[PDB]
C-alpha cells in the first residue's frame, strides 16, 4: 500500500522489502503537520509545520508487515490522507507526548538552514 515516509528522505531498507518494491513516487511535504521524537522512532500529527517527507508504493502485503511490526498491541492510529500521488498511511501519536520533543519546522534534519 501506499504510506508516508517520515524516517528521513533517506528512509530504512529495513529487511529487503523496504527497497525491493519500494517505488519512490516522489517527495511531498505536507503542511500543517508536526513531527515528534520520543526517543527511539518518531511521530507525526495535524499541526502548524511542513512535514518535509516522502511518498512512497510499497507491496499490500507489505504494509500488513510494517503495520503487525509497529502497531501489534495498539500503539498507534493510522491516519489515511489522500496525497496526489495517492491515498498514504499516516500514523499518528496514540499514547501521551507528555515529555516529547518537537520538531515545529517539519523536517529531521532542518538545521543545516
Amino acid at each position: 500500500m501506499r504510506i508516508f515516509v517520515y524516517g528521513s528522505l533517506r528512509h530504512k531498507q529495513g529487511n529487503s522489502h523496504w527497497m525491493t518494491n519500494a517505488q519512490l513516487l516522489g517527495d511531498f511535504s505536507i503542511d500543517n503537520y508536526q513531527l515528534y521524537s520520543l526517543g527511539h522512532y518518531p511521530g507525526a500529527v495535524p499541526g502548524n509545520g511542513t512535514v518535509h517527507g516522502e511518498v512512497y508504493r510499497i507491496d499490500n502485503a507489505t504494509l500488513a508487515e510494517l503495520d503487525a511490526l509497529r502497531t501489534r498491541g495498539g500503539e498507534y492510529a493510522r491516519q489515511l490522507i489522500q496525497t496526489p500521488y495517492g491515498s498514504a498511511w499516516m500514523y499518528v501519536y496514540q499514547r501521551p507526548v507528555d515529555g516529547l520533543k518537537l520538531i515545529e519546522s517539519g523536517d529531521w534534519l532542518d538545521r543545516d538552514k
